[PDB]
């Protein structure tokens, strides 16, 4: 009600690093809304323009056996992974599509308690690893957020173990906006899920321990009004009253292969927009 449009236009993509090497590898993130739904909203389309070398998606709400048959439009995607729930219902879920194979691709995060609901992808390539994730909601009425902080604490553990061994990028839907410039509305959402002192304070252990750098926020420090989820309620797209849900986090050894860290707001067929990564490796 207090809030109306904030304008946010996305800067113009810089393909060359610091170091004028041209960016080598693309990788677009996006919680789809479930991948029926995405697809029907024209969501491939979107794909397609952006022309990715990884693609990987979030809230997919499919498994591996029952995907939709227009994935196979990607012909340039043809390395296809997919995770979901193991009770094998449609919920949650996650992608990861790649030009090329991973020299190995993994589930989850070596925690049977974490692993039962298709929320990670791992794929290990010559010279870093990609990791997708959908983290868990902390949920209305905070009835997760316990939960929540046991998720924190494994998979941070988890993604030091695997950045001690290689250079590490996490993309997805990190289910927290870590500071106030990061949503629309932070004083009327400090005890509601995405915006929690506690989900934040996990926020910030996981890019000290790890450790790891925000990579859109390390480009532009000061810069407002840029979000990645906005409620489908009340408009709030249009008014971009929304959240900053949606990161590519990277080892600190990356960071002069950083070319841009993208935030596609004008792309549609959910509630989240793509994030696109571009890295000269």
């Amino acid at each position: 009600a207090s809030e109306g449009p904030a304008l946010y236009e996305d800067p113009p993509d810089q393909k060359t690093s610091p170091s004028g090497k041209p960016a080598t590898l693309k990788i677009c993130s996006w919680n789809v809304d479930g991948l029926r739904a995405w697809i029907k909203k024209k969501g491939l389309d979107w794909v397609k323009e952006e022309a990715p070398d990884i693609l990987c998606l979030q809230e997919t709400k499919c498994s591996e056996n029952k995907l939709p048959a227009e994935l196979q439009e990607l012909p340039g995607l043809s390395h296809q992974y997919w995770s979901a729930p193991s009770d094998k219902e449609g919920y949650s879920g996650v992608g990861l599509l790649s030009r090329q194979a991973p020299l190995k691709v993994s589930y989850g995060i070596g925690d049977e308690e974490h692993d039962q609901e298709g929320r990670v992808i791992v794929a290990e390539f010559d010279s870093f690893v990609l990791v997708t994730a959908y983290v868990p909601n902390a949920g209305r009425g905070l009835v997760r957020l316990e939960y929540r902080q046991r998720w924190d604490e494994a998979f941070r553990k988890f993604l030091k173990g695997l950045a001690s061994r290689k250079p590490l990028v996490l993309c997805g839907d990190l289910n927290v906006a870590h500071e106030e410039i990061d949503l629309r509305n932070p004083k009327g959402n400090k005890k509601n899920a995405g915006f929690t002192p506690q989900e934040r304070q996990g926020f910030g252990e996981l890019l000290q321990a790890v450790p790891l750098a925000d990579s859109f926020r390390h480009l532009y420090p000061n810069t407002p009004y840029a979000y990645t989820f906005w409620t489908y309620m009340m408009n709030a797209r249009s008014k971009n009253v929304g959240w900053r849900l949606d990161y590519f986090l990277l080892s600190h050894s990356l960071l002069p292969a950083l070319c841009d860290s993208k935030i596609r707001s004008k792309a549609l067929g959910s509630d989240h927009c793509p994030i696109t990564l571009y890295l000269a490796l």
